[PDB]
């Protein structure tokens, strides 16, 4: 396999993350061979910690995924750590330092990748810092790979933005979203594109309408701190549904380049209309968990942490309509929400039914092509085929695909694939900044509505699929959720 | 259920057939309740037996599928019985009589359905008699079943079409062909109708070309007196394979009755071309099975009463085209052969492979759409998806279906679906005139090249696909037969 030459420091190089699925994952490229003589990581955070005690962190963090010590021991010569604070523009000069010293050692001519395993309120300050201080490469490339969340709303994320455009292009930002890293989710756009019987079949002419499901079993937990303010819109909407959208809804683009897949998605995502207040209301549905049927499924209000008077959504359920020849008429239904019936992360395409009359008592119904992201790979096609019955009549049958065993053992982890691609400079896994501004301002929108409560907060069963107004809002076009639990 | 009023006459009523497959067949739509009090079966034959032997022949022939004796007993009370010699124009008058007998004690107003479960030179004779000693009712409906064959190449077949016409129209035959009388060969159009994703593809622009196998695994056997005449060609062929071609090449019909499904296939039929010497040689393959890969698979001229200077194919191959716009350069493959690799009855209908570029090594390859028909009920559709590795690329994966046990067990046996579908007076799942012909003419113009030897006669190996010469005809315009074994 080809090397990979690159340097990547690691703000925030002690954290949870870090240890936990940073460090793993780089260890896997390596194992793989795609890390050889010429890469150096760079850790780095507050903590004072001298390089043999940052190589004993990494060696308890690789250890589980050990089976030739030799081979550990060869990658973790190739970690360093400084101490430093983000926020002290001079300290800037000691990491600098560090990196140019990794560089020379493992002689490795730019390719940087700085990684941002920090809290929010940094990313901004980092940034900047890197241009201002010098720790830019001036060869090779320089890419920046940003955590979530990117923004609370259009405004903070336009501002983020702003900050990171001192130092960084669009195509050097990598934000992170592991929903888009996820195997099944890259199967999408090779089923549609890769048959021409389902290509040719992706547009108003055969699709009646597209549901994307995004259910957890769970509820807030212990994560009632911040969830409260975010809900089921910002954790669950505004960044993984959003994406997957994105996939869905793209036009066909001229070539599978990350530039060309990009201007594809952009195309839908500026097509995408914005509610106002009397459509909000109209085409969205925001609901809170009440009571299981135990006692330990206690309503939303009665979890802890959570204020009595809380408003907050922990369910979402809406239509989206894009203003585009091939999507015109044909509404996108998604829905995210606790306390379900089912954790899943699925996509329904509903295909028209046919018009072709058999004379038969039961006519033909409508295909349903499903691909089950979570929790297990799957690739179901609902077609109508013959019952059997004396007298000819119709009846809708299962073909299905399921990943194998092997497929699970090869199928990198996403934070692998993420960090990969970006040491690739593939972006097409990525959304860029169009995406995620139009995904704000959708957002926004609706917020706004809600924060200022011009719209009914709705209640459902824990255990359900969530409130009747989710089937209302279907029924209204004549179409129905397909995964029913 | 609605009652079903009919009087059926069983020529041959003695008969192996009779007893092992059509008296039980009667028996189970007695159970559906579709026969209930206006209705009876009168038995014929040379054998002199009264009305109680007659009944105690049928109940030991329904004997393996009783539960209720009562039940059995009340069905076994509608029969009766009156020997008879085919030949004895005079003896006529017996059988005339017995039958107006029957009708009279039952109530059954018409409704006549005469079997010819005989030896084929009787079927001619038998229609002709019937008319001219007056068996067919004056009330209601006359129908004639004839057992296979329908003749034994267009001259003879041509001969007793023109003597069943004295009697009957063409409406009023139901030619006898149990593949047709099969579940899995009835969902074809349930499948291609039924869905627009498919509806819409079946034709030139997506299709690349169709493959019908009709293997076996057994050998002659005990069947050389009959299958040393016959061949590939006229046993499988001629019949079951350009029947099963129809209900794929038809035309897309206005509705689902019979009349319109008819004139749908009929205009596939019509556009088909017959060939010359020339193209015999070119586009079809005739074999006999060697030897196999033990000592009991001895080659052909090695089995018993098969004459050491036999050129009878045991194996044919061949392309079939259809001068119609929607098929135009879209060849159909079609196989069938004793001491192949796998007993199998199926369709493989190969999609040509998409343009887009991946950019990836492997490029999508030819989606597949798989209905097994024998032994077991399947569908299966090898589609495009993305693999399981660090580089984008293409697999194929199989989306796939089996008839359930429940299915299987509600699956009615392929005569009593015929002889359901003859009281309903339903033509659409039986070869009409046209067809049968056209079946004909096309087989007729490789038999001439055959007998007199104007083509070579390939061999293959017992256990394998059959000959290199098979795979060199589809390897000619670029494909490949999908079903390796
Ligand atoms: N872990 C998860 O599962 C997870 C999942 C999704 C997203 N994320 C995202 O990943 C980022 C961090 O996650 P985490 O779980 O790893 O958190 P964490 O355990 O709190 O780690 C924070 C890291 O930042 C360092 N740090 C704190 N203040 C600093 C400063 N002033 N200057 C320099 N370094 C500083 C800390 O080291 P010192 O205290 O020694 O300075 C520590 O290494 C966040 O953006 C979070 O949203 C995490
Ligand atoms: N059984 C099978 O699996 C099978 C499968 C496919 C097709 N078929 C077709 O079904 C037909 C017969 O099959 P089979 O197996 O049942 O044969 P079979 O046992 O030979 O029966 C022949 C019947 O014809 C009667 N018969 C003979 N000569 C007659 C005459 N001169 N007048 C009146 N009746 C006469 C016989 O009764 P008498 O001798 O007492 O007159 C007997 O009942 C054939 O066309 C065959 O091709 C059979």
């Amino acid at each position: 396999v080809s090397e990979i030459k690159t340097l990547v420091t690691f703000f925030g190089g002690t954290g949870d993350l870090a240890k936990r699925k940073l460090y793993p994952s780089v260890f896997n490229l390596y194992k793989k061979g795609y890390l050889q003589k010429h890469f150096a990581i760079v850790g780095t955070a507050r903590q004072a910690l001298n390089d043999d005690e940052f190589k004993q962190l990494v060696r308890d963090s690789i250890k589980d995924f050990t089976d030739d010590q030799a081979q550990a021991e060869a990658f973790i010569e190739h970690f360093s750590y400084r101490a430093h604070d983000v926020t002290d523009a001079a300290s800037y000069a000691v990491l600098k330092e560090a990196i140019e010293e990794a560089a020379d050692k493992f002689d490795i001519d730019g390719n940087r990748i700085f990684y941002m395993s920090v809290a929010p309120r940094f990313f901004g300050t980092i940034a900047k810092y890197l241009k201002s201080e010098g720790l830019l490469a001036d060869t090779g490339y320089n890419r920046l790979m940003i955590e979530k969340p990117f923004g609370t709303s259009y405004d903070t994320a336009a501002e983020l933005q702003n900050d990171l455009e001192n130092a960084f292009d669009d195509n050097q930002l990598f934000r992170i979203d592991h929903y888009l890293g996820k195997e099944m989710v890259q199967n999408i756009a090779a089923l549609r594109f890769g048959n021409p019987i389902f290509d040719a079949a992706w547009n108003k002419d055969y699709i009646k309408n597209v549901q994307v499901t995004l259910s957890e079993v769970l509820g807030v937990e212990e994560r009632a701190g911040y969830y409260d303010t975010a809900g089921a819109l910002l954790d669950m909407i505004q960044n993984h549904t959003m994406q997957i959208v994105g996939w869905l809804a793209m036009e066909k683009p001229e070539s599978f380049t990350d530039k060309d897949i990009r201007a594809a998605k952009n195309a839908a995502f500026n097509a995408l209309k914005i509610y106002d207040e009397a459509e909000v209301n109209k085409y969205f549905v925001r609901a809170q968990y009440g009571a299981g049927d135990s006692a330990d499924f206690k309503p939303y209000l009665e979890e802890l942490d959570v204020p009595a008077d809380s408003k907050n959504n922990t369910f979402i359920a809406g239509e989206l309509q894009f203003d585009l020849p091939r999507w015109e008429g044909v509404p996108f239904y998604v829905r995210s929400g606790k306390r379900l019936a089912a954790k899943q992360t699925r996509v329904d395409i509903v295909f028209k039914a046919g018009t072709f009359n058999f004379g038969s008592e039961q006519e033909a119904c409508e295909a349903v092509l499903s691909i089950i992201i979570d929790p297990k790979g799957a690739i179901e096609l609902k077609l109508n085929a013959k019952s059997v019955e004396d007298a000819f009549n119709t009846r809708t049958i299962d073909l299905g695909w399921t990943v194998s065993d092997e497929d699970k053992k090869n199928t990198p982890e996403p934070y692998e694939r993420m960090i990969h691609d970006t040491m690739n400079g593939d972006g097409s896994n990525f959304a860029d900044w169009n995406g995620v501004s139009i995904a704000w301002k959708f957002v926004d929108a609706i917020s706004a509505v809600y924060t200022a409560d011009k719209a009914p907060l709705e209640t459902y069963k824990s255990g359900s699929m969530g409130p009747e107004a989710s089937d209302k809002l279907l029924a209204a076009n004549g179409d129905a959720w397909v995964f029913k639990g």
